[PDB]
C-alpha cells in the first residue's frame, strides 16, 4: 500500500524557495509517528530541503542523477522507488511536488495537514478529485504557545 503524507496551508501551497515557512511542532511530531518504521520516498529537491536522513526510516530518493550519500538509497524510477521497499504493509511518500503527482494515483491513504496560514508559495499539492477520497479520520486544534496557526489532521482512504 503506497500512502502520501503532506501539510499544506492555503490554497494547497506546500513549499517556497526550497523551504517550508511555517513551525508547527505538532505537525513534524504527527509526521514523525506515522512516518517512523516505515520506507519513506522523495524527491531530490525534498531531501536537500531536509538536508539529512530521517532517523529510523529507509529513505529512498528518487533522481536522475547518481546518488551522492551512501546513507540513503537512490533510485531513478518510480518502480524501482516501491520495489526498493521490499514487502512492507505501508510506503510514506513524503514530497515534494512533483513526487506527490506521480504517486498520487497509486495511492490508497492520505496522511493531510490542513495548516490555516497564508503562504506565499512556488510548490502545490497536486489536485486531487475530492469525490474519489472518503474522510476516515479528522482532528482539528487551535494554535497555541508553540503552534502559531491552527491546523487540522486528516486521513483519507480511496473510495
Ligand atoms: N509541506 C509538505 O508537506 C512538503 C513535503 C515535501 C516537500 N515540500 C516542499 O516541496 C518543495 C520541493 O518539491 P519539488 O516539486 O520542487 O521537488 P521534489 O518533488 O522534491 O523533487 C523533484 C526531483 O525529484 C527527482 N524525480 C522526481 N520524479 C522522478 C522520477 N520519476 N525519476 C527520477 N527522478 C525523479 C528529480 O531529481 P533530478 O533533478 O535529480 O532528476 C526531480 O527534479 C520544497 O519547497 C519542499 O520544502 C513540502
Ligand atoms: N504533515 C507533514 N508535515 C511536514 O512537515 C512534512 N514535511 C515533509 C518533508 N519535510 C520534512 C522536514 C523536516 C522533517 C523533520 O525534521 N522530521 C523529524 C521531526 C521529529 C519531530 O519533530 O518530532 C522526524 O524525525 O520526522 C521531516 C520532513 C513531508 N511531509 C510532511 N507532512
Ligand atoms: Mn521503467
Ligand atoms: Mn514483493
Ligand atoms: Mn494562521
Amino acid at each position: 500500500m503506497i500512502s502520501l503524507i503532506a501539510a499544506l496551508a492555503v490554497d494547497r501551497v506546500i513549499g517556497m524557495e526550497n523551504a517550508m515557512p511555517w513551525n508547527l511542532p505538532a505537525d513534524l511530531a504527527w509526521f514523525k509517528r506515522n512516518t517512523l518504521n516505515k520506507p519513506v520516498i522523495m524527491g531530490r529537491h525534498t531531501w536537500e530541503s531536509i538536508g539529512r536522513p530521517l532517523p529510523g526510516r529507509k529513505n529512498i530518493i528518487l533522481s536522475s542523477q547518481p546518488g551522492t550519500d551512501d546513507r540513503v538509497t537512490w533510485v531513478k524510477s518510480v518502480d524501482e522507488a516501491i520495489a526498493a521497499c521490499g514487502d512492507v504493509p505501508e510506503i510514506m511518500v513524503i514530497g515534494g511536488g512533483r513526487v506527490y503527482e506521480q504517486f498520487l494515483p497509486k495511492a490508497q491513504k492520505l496522511y493531510l495537514t490542513h495548516i490555516d496560514a497564508e503562504v506565499e508559495g512556488d510548490t502545490h499539492f497536486p489536485d486531487y478529485e475530492p469525490d474519489d477520497w472518503e474522510s476516515v479520520f479528522s482532528e482539528f486544534h487551535d494554535a497555541d504557545a508553540q503552534n502559531s496557526h491552527s491546523y487540522c489532521f486528516e486521513i483519507l482512504e480511496r473510495r
